[PDB]
DNA sequence: CCTGTGACAAATTGCCCTCAG
DNA sequence: CTGAGGGCAATTTGTCACAGG
């Protein structure tokens, strides 16, 4: 019910372009809390396989093969940072290893740090047990948008463009199509959050003649 | 211009089993 | 017994032609 590690990123972070897995997205909650506990600083984070595999309940060796997958498919990964403003940065900048058995070792771009700690009260958070039962990447970037709006009571109201969720969540070009955005992104994200979150959800659209424009979130705690 | 759906390609899921220490 | 490995069938994604508006 709360046992899970809540999770804090600067605002920054939620609203920025990049591709990653449902699982390097699981790695990078992980990262960011061994990040938040530090005081003069620099990114080794540590990953036990043991433990990855306890915390999103899966088998010792289907674990590695997702850590070690994940891993691997960092090379040449960038983030894009805004505000107007504009600025690519590498996520690793040395390949992860293992100095043992059941051991990783990342290393994160000290540059981002900034990124994580930034400046109070213009941030974002989150109990992790919400996020881990989502499979789809996506439907993780809606939640943690959802999150930055979220009201103190559980509830909340935000309407995003779609010129802009296609970018910063950068999505595939197929989309830009409003109909394939229906089935493949809106009516399956909003699903799997409503399903696998203590969250109701419900959505409405805002054309503007003969277009579509921005969509209009509207959500409150599962508790009522 | 807008929409929804049928069908095909390509990528994901968890699952099953080998082998080295 | 743990994890660094190989493979799979079944389901979910991504693409796009077509029909009606
Ligand atoms: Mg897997």
């Amino acid at each position: 019910r709360k046992n899970s590690p809540r999770i804090v990123q600067s605002n920054d972070l939620t609203e920025a372009a990049y591709s990653l897995s449902r699982d390097q997205k699981r790695m990078l909650y992980l990262f960011v809390d061994q990040i938040r506990k530090s005081d003069e600083h620099d990114g080794i984070c540590e990953i036990h396989v043991a433990k990855y595999a306890e915390i999103f309940g899966l088998t010792s060796a289907e674990a590695s093969k997702d850590i070690r997958q994940a891993l691997k498919s960092f090379a040449g990964k960038e983030v894009v940072f805004y505000r107007k403003g504009y600025e690519s940065f590498p996520w690793f900048i040395k390949p992860a290893h293992s100095p043992s058995r059941g051991l990783y070792s990342v290393h994160i771009n000290p540059y981002l740090i900034p990124f994580f700690i930034g400046l109070q009260n213009r941030f974002t958070q989150f109990r992790l047990s919400e996020t881990k039962e989502i499979t789809n990447p996506y439907a993780m970037r809606l939640y943690e948008s959802l999150c930055q709006y979220r009201k103190p009571d559980g509830s909340g109201i935000v309407s995003l463009k779609i010129d802009w969720i296609i970018e910063r969540y950068q999505l595939p070009q197929s989309y830009q199509r409003m109909p394939d955005f229906r089935r493949r992104f809106l009516q399956v994200c909003v699903n799997e959050i409503n399903s696998r979150t203590p969250m109701r959800l419900s959505y409405i659209e805002k054309k503007k003649g003969r277009q579509t424009t921005h969509i209009v979130f509207s959500f409150r705690d599962i508790t009522s």
